[PDB]
């Protein structure tokens, strides 16, 4: 079950989410990625940001080496972090990711965020410690550098993440554009279903990839603990009962049936193996309209901190 | 079961595909071509590109020598590789093919691809960066040189491969045209059935010859491994069950009943002998419409570098 991307490549519609907070030992990423592959996940989502590309890659390489999978069966995503937006930093950042994971190519490379951050090396030992420094980069030139990565065979497909419609149009309207982004990976779930942005993406042949599809990890560092817990929704629970599934499985299936490619992070063996059951059942059209009704414009990514960045996607 | 070509020659409607990847020992092509002829294949498709003309030729000569066939019962195709498009290179390339095969004439010589490549001795000439080097040739002059090869009795018939409608018209409308292409050998299967091109070809008396009719060899170099596997299609499988045949046989029969000449590669003795069974059954008109419904405009062969060639046939 794969979707055809606008560059002709194919992306599995269910992806494994690998991010876990820095308290979680990195050896866990190695363990759980092997478990994900053993359960049937083939699309694996990582990033320079996650500090896990080595462990994730070693999982992949391990399952390739022992003959459970071929490299060609695995669809591996990495992402260009925001301190590397300047065009001359793009290819080395990809190369660094490739060396960490010990892969020859990534199946997909994304611009992680339109919110560029100061690159390079400070120069004093402490002056800038702790601060968050924004940078200003024309993301079109970032995108050209991405296009060159694809032409070098380093990334099979290239795309973006956390872009809004305006930011997508800026790439789409670039003079001399060679490759459209294949996807826009954004927060998407029944509390923030992104239907308008989805319609836009579909009209341009860009796949929407949903993160926090199960309602986020609710990380204390950001997420308001009084925000409603997605998987406790009564409509999601009643559909789970009706179908003899679970609220997670309902929420994942919802995305698949609206043409969205869905990620699901779990570091728990049983939930990982549950999540692959998404292909065993289907929601009715009426079920789908009921889930559409749950939208409350709720972003679990309380980016509030970054709200004054000129490229903040919700300004 | 032959079709009358527009030059008066006859082409068998089922052809044996001889390409195998370079990991396959070169001796196999000799073995499998003999097996193909023993099974009933009479049309045999090779090319300079395949690096097997000696072995394929030996097979053909063997079966002629031992009396299983006469030379005139065999239809042998070779192809002019893209580094040899320049008019003065066309006849020596054909002569080199003929000397390798140890044959005096080919039944058919094709321009392999409209995508001309830098002349020389590499098959895939590459620049400093590893990028393939294109050439620019007026393919009308290539065609004139092909016309001369037919007049010299070195090729009984001439045609083209991987041409689109525009590229065909260019030849058809050439001033002083002597011979129309007898055929256009193109990627064609239920996921990319080419009906519009086929209608055009039929209106001009040009036979469409299908390659990757069984969904290609899915070579990593050119095919996305997560593309759908044609012979696993549930409609093909259900028709196979209905007819007590196989999905390969359904896919081959489809082509024959729409007036398409169809190639089938196999290096496996039992699949080779299965493939000749295509003449034992027939699909209903409803079966044919059901297969027509599978079209998803999917060409298995892809290349970022070749996509940017001015003569790329899918642009
Ligand atoms: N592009 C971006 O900027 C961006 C942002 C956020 C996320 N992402 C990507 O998207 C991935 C997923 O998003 P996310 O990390 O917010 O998490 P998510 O997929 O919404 O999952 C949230 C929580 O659901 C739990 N869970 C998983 N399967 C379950 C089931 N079947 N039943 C009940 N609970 C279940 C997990 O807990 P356990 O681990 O305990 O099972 C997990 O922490 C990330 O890991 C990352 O790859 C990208
Ligand atoms: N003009 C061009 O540019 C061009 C391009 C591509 C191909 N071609 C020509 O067309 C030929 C055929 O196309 P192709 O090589 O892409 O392969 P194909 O005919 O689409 O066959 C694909 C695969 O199907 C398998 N197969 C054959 N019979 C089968 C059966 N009865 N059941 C299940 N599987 C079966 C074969 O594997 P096994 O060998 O293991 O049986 C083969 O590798 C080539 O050999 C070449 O002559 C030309
Ligand atoms: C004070 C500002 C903190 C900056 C650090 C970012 C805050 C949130 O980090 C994450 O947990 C996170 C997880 C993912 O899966 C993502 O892709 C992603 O983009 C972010």
């Amino acid at each position: 079950q794969c979707v055809k991307l606008n560059d002709g490549h194919f992306m599995p519609v269910l992806g494994f989410g690998t991010y876990a907070p820095p308290e979680v030992p990195r050896s866990k990423a190695l363990e759980v990625t092997k478990l994900a592959i053993e359960a049937g996940f083939r699309h694996i989502d990582s990033a320079h940001l996650y500090n896990n590309e080595e462990q994730v890659g070693l999982a992949i390489r391990s399952k390739i080496a022992d003959g459970s999978v071929k490299r060609e069966d695995i669809f591996y995503t990495s992402k260009l972090w925001s301190t590397f937006h300047r065009p001359e930093l793009v290819r080395p950042a990809l190369e660094n990711s490739l060396k960490k994971a010990q892969l020859d190519y990534v199946d997909l490379y994304l611009i992680h965020s339109p919110m560029s951050l100061k690159p390079g090396e400070e120069l004093s030992p402490t002056d800038e410690n702790g601060k968050v420094i924004f940078d200003i980069v024309d993301l079109c030139t970032t995108w050209e550098a991405m296009e060159k990565c694809k032409d070098a065979g380093l990334a099979k497909s290239i795309g973006v993440s956390n872009f809004n419609r305006r930011q997508l149009e800026m790439i789409l309207n670039k003079p001399g554009l060679k490759y459209k982004p294949v996807c826009n990976q954004v927060e998407c779930h029944p509390y923030f279903n992104r239907s308008k942005l989805l319609d836009f993406c579909k009209s341009k042949d860009i796949v929407l990839v949903a993160y926090s599809a199960l309602g986020s990890q609710r990380d204390k560092r950001w997420v308001d603990p009084n925000s409603p817990v997605l998987l406790e929704d009564p409509v999601l629970c009643a559909l789970a009962k009706k179908h003899k599934r679970t609220p997670a499985l309902i929420a994942l299936r919802y995305q698949l049936q609206r043409g969205v490619v869905v990620l699901a992070k779990s570091y728990n063996e049983q939930r990982i193996r549950q999540n692959v059951q998404v292909f065993e059942f289907q929601l009715t059209a009426e079920d789908m309209k009921a889930i559409d009704g749950l939208d409350r414009n709720l972003h679990y990514f309380n980016s509030d901190s970054f709200a004054s960045h000129p490229n903040y996607p919700y300004s």
